[PDB]
């Protein structure tokens, strides 16, 4: 009917060698041999095209036909060629794209190609069931090829009807992949849609002769039957007639590292860091350079310099667990988790989505709420308890061996171990030299070593995740802030006891008799909200408030620990890794006001108080107590001092907060929807809409809280434990991530130990971990001393790192030394200890009942026997499984 209609019914006429010959006769193709080869050595700082996309846009571009600027949307990025070039464009400034990927379709790829820190690229996204947003730049390279063109109509059709919804927002450049553009119902629509939204059809000659695809491009105007029609006689015309020999082009060469970057970042205060910065620049002034190309936006820039690089992206199986554990062998939530990438580019791909931001500062009367608020809180803490300067000796039996040294500059890097430094008398020298220069309203020392956390979690394009952000200060800068507020930590000032709501001290064994607690108590659901990234959400007023407990100390201790926030938290300087062009990494000198660094001594004791000055406004806001004008101007602060000294503490009793975790048992579901001042103290909720209610429980036991959800448990002679769960995967997948690269079969087996020995004490109450403990347990030897880190966690308090009997560590814990625990009857066998409820086992993961599980356990003993002899025979073991 169609000139392309006829092409087709002739394509699918065509003879296997017919099709061959015809496919690539006299089309364009670039040379990507040079490419392909790096890629599969992972040369990301090659300036190679992640695809051949990278070209069919680039001649777009030259061509006119597209001119991408601002934000750059790519639905259906594939590995992102369309988006690793639209960030070399100098008009282009944002470049977000959305594609499906995981299996059988291409997964976005992780290259330095130049601008790659304005690509932000995102898997397991069906763009068909995504909402449309305002964007400058839209591209759409969706249009899977068929036989029939009944189908690739079909699929254009579906394709026109999503970037419909985009378009009507109109971005001013567009490029949209048109597959069957030759029918006459896509003649009829592509007309429709050229009168209501513009732009027109191109034929890419980089295209083979296989698909009739055409772009239809925003610098395009021609007739659409015209444009189809065109290219459907080259179609033809290329059949007929001998071959013709293919053209070939060299492929684009986007370029390496970052770009520069639009800087929101508030000014420094030079009078503060100028003497650290300066100090810093002198110690590597062959080097130091300033970077024009810096990807700072809200962060100020000081400099750079060449430095070698730190960190991995590698992650090693635990053979042990792997034999141990068949059945998981499958399971994408367990074989999925590995070690996170933390070299220079794995911990700056993190860095500048979710550290380099700046919240707004909130309004004067939710500045004012947040100051009484605050100023009752420091006074109800301090009530019994007083501030204090810890000393010198407190520190040492503080300081661990595995404790960082984080040494900057050159008189630091005198020891080899933070045990070793302690121990020296010119280390306290510098201490002292430091706390002179506090005491002369000077800071001369105290600088942040950044860096990406080493962390099990659960990869992202089937590759490791990027790093989170790690920030310490040196030992001696360290010691400073110990001695300023440590007080806070050392006598427990954010213990249940003293604080109401904290849980300072206590571990998972007990956070789950907090919350059955909390819903004895009257009221509404349990709200567990997650605040996206606490840590960067901390703001300038935060800091202030935080500092009011500087009130309640001496004249000299305020003076030291103001010393401390004024110089080292309201004002920081940081230094970061960051890749650089030619595949270089440089070192970089950042600073910022607002924020919280993970690595502050009194980091957990502020988050707490802070969350719990966060909670406590939330509870006003949503009785009523504060209005909708109150943001602004508080109009009658009396009324927030009298809630506090009313309901207060009996609020505070109502919740758990672990610095930023937190639940809340309120008088009433209006808390839900009690967003407007929680949403000013830049407290943003994790994955809702910002002003979507929140959601709560009726159940406590499926409450989230410390990455947990706590169950009741009744004992066999009937008494009762609050126990830790989560999801198994999350704890299979884990214990068969190994960190340490290069590893003896001891250190494997002795990892795998200090999971199996966890599992007995905290989760015994799994089915499936119970046995796959025990069978760990059976096939490691008996006096192999467990080694390793299984919890990152503050309530993961390291009691099944032992070798004693675990049956005698678990009574200790859960009859023994339980305050919940009247009877202390010591349960005599493991038999004894129950199981969580099939359907809540099943629930969380549990494979009872599923036959590779089933078949598993009945040769669970032959397995260990297998993995003796893999640990080697000789060695000494005995049998937990009977
Ligand atoms: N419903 C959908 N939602 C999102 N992406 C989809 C999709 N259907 C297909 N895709 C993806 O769209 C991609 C089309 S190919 C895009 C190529 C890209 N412009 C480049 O330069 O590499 C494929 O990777 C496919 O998996
Ligand atoms: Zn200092
Ligand atoms: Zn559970």
């Amino acid at each position: 009917e169609t000139l392309g209609e006829k092409w087709k019914a002739r394509l699918n006429q065509m003879s296997a060698l017919e099709f061959y010959s015809y496919k690539k006769s006299g089309i364009t193709e670039v040379c990507r041999e040079e490419a392909r080869r790096a890629l599969k050595d992972g040369v990301a700082t090659g300036g190679h095209a992640v695809s051949r996309g990278s070209a069919k846009i680039r001649w777009l571009e030259e061509r006119g036909y597209l001119q991408p600027y601002g934000k750059v949307v790519d639905l259906g990025c594939g590995r992102g060629g369309w988006s690793y070039y639209a960030a070399t464009i100098r008009k282009v400034q944002e470049v977000r794209g959305y594609t499906k990927g995981g299996p059988g379709h291409e997964e976005p790829m992780l290259v330095q190609s130049y601008g790659w820190n304005i690509v932000r690229l995102k898997s397991g996204v069906d763009v068909f069931h995504m909402a449309a947003e305002p964007c400058d730049t839209l591209l759409c390279d969706i249009g899977e090829s068929s036989s029939s063109p009944e189908v690739e109509e079909t699929r254009t059709l579906r394709v026109l009807s999503m970037v419909g919804d985009w378009l009507e927002k109109r971005p001013g450049a567009f490029c949209i992949k048109v597959l069957c553009p030759y029918t006459s119902t896509m003649m009829e629509t592509m007309e429709r849609l050229q009168r209501r939204h513009g732009g027109g059809l191109v034929r890419v000659p980089l295209c083979r002769n296989s698909t009739h695809e055409m772009y239809w491009v925003s610098g395009a105007k021609s007739n659409i039957i015209k444009s189809v029609s065109t290219t459907s006689q080259l179609l033809l015309g290329r059949m007929d007639g001998p071959r013709r020999p293919v053209k070939y082009e060299e492929d684009v060469n986007l370029g390496s590292g970052t770009r520069a970057v639009a800087s929101c970042a508030e000014a420094p205060n030079m009078k503060i860091i100028g003497r650290r910065i300066e100090r810093i620049r002198n110690e590597h002034a062959e080097t130091w350079f300033l970077d024009e190309n810096h990807p700072y936006r809200t962060w100020a820039y000081h400099g750079s310099y060449e430095a070698p690089t730190q960190g991995s992206a590698s992650s090693l199986v635990n053979g042990v667990v792997r034999l141990l554990s068949k059945p998981w062998d499958v399971v994408t939530g367990v074989t999925g988790i590995a070690m996170t990438d933390t070299t220079p580019y794995g911990q700056q791909r993190v860095f500048k989505e979710k550290v380099d931001t700046r919240v707004p500062d909130p309004q004067e009367g939710t500045r004012q709420v947040m100051n009484i608020v605050s100023s009752w809180l420091w006074k109800e803490l301090g009530k019994r308890k007083r501030p204090r300067v810890c000393t010198k000796e407190e520190f040492i039996n503080k300081v661990r061996s595995n404790a960082a040294l984080g040494a900057i500059f050159e008189e630091e890097k005198e020891w080899k171990t933070a045990v070793e430094a302690v121990n020296d008398p010119r280390f306290w020298a510098l201490v002292d030299r430091e706390r002179e220069h506090h005491l002369r309203g000077e800071c001369h020392s105290c600088v942040y070593n950044m860096m990406g956390k080493r962390e099990k979690k659960q990869g992202e394009f089937g590759k490791a995740k990027g790093s989170r952000a790690i920030w310490y200060m040196w030992l001696g800068a360290r010691f400073l802030e110990f001695e300023a507020l440590g007080f806070l930590n050392e006598d427990h000032w954010m213990g249940r006891e003293n604080s109401g709501g904290g849980v300072e001290g206590l571990g998972l064994q007990r956070l789950g008799y907090i919350l059955e607690e909390m819903n004895r108590a009257p009221g509404g659901k349990m709200y567990a909200d997650d605040t996206a990234g606490w840590d960067t959400r901390i703001s300038k007023f935060d800091l202030e408030n935080e500092a009011l407990i500087t009130n309640q100390m001496e004249e000299g201790h305020r003076t030291l620990a103001l010393a401390v926030i004024k110089y080292t938290y309201q004002n920081k300087v940081v230094k970061v890794l960051r890749p650089a062009e030619g595949g270089k990494t440089v070192m970089d000198i950042i600073s910022r006001q607002d924020q919280r660094g993970s690595g502050q001594v009194v980091t957990y004791a502020l988050n707490t108080f802070t969350n719990l000055v966060v909670q406590l406004i939330r509870n006003m806001e949503a009785e009523e107590v504060l209005e909708m004008q109150d943001l602004w101007l508080l109009r009658k602060p009396e009324k927030v001092t009298r809630w506090l000294q009313s309901n207060g503490w009996d609020r505070l009793k109502r919740m758990a907060v672990s610095g930023d975790d937190c639940v809340v048992k309120p008088i009433d579901d209006r808390f839900a929807h009690a967003l407007r001042f929680l949403n000013d103290m830049g407290k943003v909720r994790k994955d809702t809409q910002e002003w979507k209610p929140s959601t709560g429980w009726s159940n406590w036991e499926e409450v989230p809280f410390c990455s947990h959800h706590f169950n009741k448990l009744y004992l066999k002679d009937g008494r009762s434990i609050v126990v830790p769960c989560r999801h198994q995967d999350e704890l299979i997948g884990r214990a068969r991530v190994s960190p340490g690269a290069g590893w003896s079969i001891r250190e494997t087996a002795c990892l795998a130990k200090s999971y199996a020995q966890m599992w007995q004490l905290l989760y015994f109450h799994r089915r499936d971990l119970r046995l796959m403990a025990n069978a760990i347990c059976s096939a490691v030897p008996v006096d192999w001393v467990p080694t390793g880190r299984t919890t990152w966690s503050i309530h993961g308090k390291g009691e099944w790192m032992t070798t004693e009997d675990m049956l005698m560590v678990w009574n200790r814990v859960w009859i023994e030394e339980n305050d919940h625990m009247e009877d202390k009857t010591p349960v005599t066998k493991w038999t004894d200890i129950p199981y969580l409820g099939k359907r809540e086992d099943l629930w969380c993961g549990s494979l009872i009942g599923h036959r590779p599980r089933t078949t598993w356990a009945e040769n669970i003993k032959d397995t260990v026997n297998m993995v003796r002899r893999i640990i080697g025979d000789e060695e000494k073991y005995m049998d937990y499984l009977s």
